[PDB]
């Protein structure tokens, strides 16, 4: 696409999230850059409202799949880049087993020469001393495949996947993801055959940043179609 050629270089990324979970409102602001050619990106996020009322790992999937490395033999199946620069809306339901639910609406688009992910997040019916609101999750992240299928009737795609969050006691907190994406603009986009993205996320801290924050390195690649 014309859209994919916008990602040949190193693209600045701005992430802005406004959140409201069980009436706890918060905001997050991330800045970094993405290298789609190689399928890696680096971001640093600050909670600008003080202490984050949920664990950072529970926000990772919400906080730019346009930066995936698609292999040349799969380029015809990159919806995310095809929708650029005007971008796409991305919506999820994230259902935390035996706990509450996030509902997210994001717009991913270029503002000037920056790729911006603007998100609204509403979380309902969380337990005040469960794993999320009690901050009982480990500050780490497992690798996962996101299985993507076309949604022809919406000129977009959908995806389903389970995220497994390690709990401090060694148990596992599941977060079932249901995702849908739709072009912001009108213009044609690539509607893909079934395939998946493989993602690895690496979380760290900056000892010199007193604000509640998350340093993040992500690898993302596409697979599952064979020329």
């Amino acid at each position: 696409s014309k859209g994919e050629e916008l990602f040949t270089g190193v693209v600045p990324i701005l992430v802005e999230l406004d959140g409201d979970v069980n009436g706890h409102k918060f905001s997050v602001r991330g800045e970094g850059e993405g290298d789609a050619t190689n399928g890696k990106l680096t971001l640093k996020f600050i909670c600008t409202t003080g202490k984050l009322p949920v664990p950072w790992p529970t926000l990772v999937t919400t906080l730019v799949q346009c930066f995936s490395r698609y292999p040349d033999h799969m380029k015809r199946h990159d919806f995310f880049k095809s929708a650029m620069p005007e971008g796409y809306v991305q919506e999820r339901t994230i259902s935390f087993k035996d706990d509450g639910t996030y509902k997210t609406r994001a717009e991913v688009k270029f503002e000037g020469d920056t790729l911006v992910n603007r998100i609204e997040l509403k979380g309902i019916d969380f337990k005040e001393d469960g794993n999320i609101l009690g901050h009982k999750l480990e500050y780490n992240f497992n690798s996962h495949n996101v299985y993507i299928t076309a949604d022809k009737q919406k000129n977009g795609i959908k995806a389903n996947f389970k995220i497994r969050h390690n709990v401090e006691d060694g148990s596992v907190q599941l977060a079932d993801h249901y995702q849908q994406n739709t072009p912001i603009g009108d213009g044609p986009v690539l509607l893909p055959d079934n395939h998946y993205l493989s993602t690895q996320s690496v979380l760290s801290k900056d000892p010199n940043e007193k604000r509640d924050h998350m340093v993040l390195l992500e690898f993302v690649t596409a697979a599952g179609i064979t020329h």
